[PDB]
């Protein structure tokens, strides 16, 4: 018995929003330690959905005064008097023993943890948690490994498990190795898979794309636009494209007709967010209706791939993050698409790298226009670069079917433009932009007029 409700609604990785909760009550408790146990939370909303959350458990009979307040969670009588509930996953030693299940790839009455074979889990380091983390809780054991442990819980298979493990025992050396995971069922034994957590290689000493492509577009008097970042989206390009080779290998590909139903709905729900797109409507769909009975190539992908998700060592580019198409239903982000929407969610991150400096300057800093010249400039490079890179491994250039790619640019691109309305106007011209842009671009492929 505890004040679960009371506690997690103050919660950074809490999804209930504005609503107001019936009850939150454990469903499954399972005791890990004579002090710890595993908790799958219910948390019952008035509409009569149900969202369940994973907590683990840390009991003391004296307050300790490592944990802090968010760590917390109440206070509960027990067979040797009073004892307080703290976040396990703050505890070194309880984080320690989730890594050293997982390396045993123990059985624990319906928790199943497995080790990746071949894998060493790094038992001795020091764990800290994550404050990046944000929905889930990441402890980092020393420079070696990281374990994610989920904390709103759903059914089905994990994208980012399931496509890490692919990559990893195919030997691809573009991701951040899976070492282990573990899991649960839904509603006892013999029912659905849950995923409850995943144990990854930590990269030390890596940079995120997302600041190295910053750094690069904001260099002063960078009129000439320079070869080293070049290199480096020639490299990702590079990365990209053995990931997707390898997993059309493992998980296959088929033909589906391009979806121009789909990026329609999505196009009218956005001019209804940006009322500056319905000038552009008619022409954007005019290109989407122009690929109707277009046979595409299918295969699972990343899904939600832009610079933040991919880190540079100081050997390889690697791609992490495959749970997929934000704010979309499992189902839907494990469906298979078109490789060339990936490369165009990488040539929308390199827009938004260069174009981030000219949103934030004063008119008069860029009164004739140079900047934008310079950004307009190191976009085209680098996105030749990357889409050379990936056309080195690939054997075939993203860039040959054109009207397709440019395609799935425009419809990230509208999107964004609905994204910066509602939530940044002062960014609503970049995407807005490179609507102008890209259908040039798209009716240029159309009529087979791209180089
Ligand atoms: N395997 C890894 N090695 C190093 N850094 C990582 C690794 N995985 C994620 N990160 C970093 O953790 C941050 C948060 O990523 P998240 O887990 O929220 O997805 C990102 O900024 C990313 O750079
Ligand atoms: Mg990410």
């Amino acid at each position: 018995t505890l004040a679960f409700g009371d506690w997690i609604v103050h919660r950074r990785w809490y999804a209930g929003r504005s609503r107001e909760l019936v009850s939150a009550e454990p469903a499954v408790v399972t005791p890990l330690r004579d002090d710890l146990d595993h908790i799958l939370l219910d948390v019952t909303y008035t509409d009569g959905t149900v969202e369940r959350y994973q907590l683990v458990v840390r009991w003391a009979d004296s307050p300790v005064a490592g944990f802090g307040e968010a760590a917390t969670i109440g206070t509960a009588l027990g067979p040797q008097g009073e004892r307080i509930a703290y976040d396990a996953l703050f505890d070194p030693d309880a984080a320690r023993h989730l890594l050293r299940l997982v390396d045993a790839s123990a059985t624990v009455a319906d928790l199943r943890f497995t080790r990746e074979p071949g894998a060493t889990l790094p038992l001795y380091a020091p764990p800290k948690v994550s404050s990046a983390e944000q929905s889930n809780t990441s402890v980092i054991f020393g420079k070696d490994a990281m374990l994610k442990v989920f904390r709103r819980v759903t059914p089905g298979i994990n994208p980012d498990i399931e496509l890490n493990r692919v990559l990893a025992q195919a030997g691809n050396r573009h991701v951040a190795r899976l070492l282990g995971s573990f899991e649960t069922s839904w509603a006892g034994p013999g029912t659905d898979r849950c995923a409850l957590g995943m144990v990854t290689a930590f990269a030390a000493n890596s940079a995120e794309g997302w600041d190295m492509a910053t750094a690069s577009a904001r260099e002063m008097f960078a009129d000439v636009v320079g070869s080293d970042f070049a290199d480096e989206s020639y490299r990702l390009g590079n990365a990209v494209a053995s990931v997707h080779a390898t997993l059309a290998e493992a998980l296959g590909t088929s033909t589906e007709p391009f979806p121009v139903d789909t990026v329609l709905a999505r196009l009218q729900s956005a001019a209804r967010s940006a009322p500056e797109l319905a000038g552009r409507a008619a022409a954007v769909e005019e290109r989407y209706r122009r690929l109707d009975g277009r046979a595409i190539t299918v295969q699972r992908v990343h899904g939600d791939l832009h610079l933040g998700q991919v880190l540079r060592t100081p050997d390889d580019w690697l791609l992490i993050d495959f749970e997929g198409e934000p704010g979309q239903p499992l189902d839907e982000r494990r469906r298979p698409d078109s490789p060339l929407r990936d490369v165009a969610g990488v040539l929308r991150s390199f827009e938004y790298a260069a174009y981030q400096k000219l949103v934030e300057l004063a008119p008069e800093q860029d009164a004739d226009g140079r900047l934008a010249d310079r950004a307009r400039n190191w976009v085209d490079r680098n996105s030749a670069a990357f889409c050379a890179g990936y056309a080195a491994v690939a054997g075939d250039d993203p860039r040959r079917d054109g009207d397709v790619l440019a395609a799935y640019e425009l419809d990230k691109a509208v999107y964004e433009a609905a994204y910066e309305a509602r939530f940044r106007p002062s960014w609503l011209p970049i995407p807005m932009r490179s609507i102008d842009r890209i259908l040039g671009k798209l009716a240029a492929a159309l009529e087979h007029h791209h180089h």
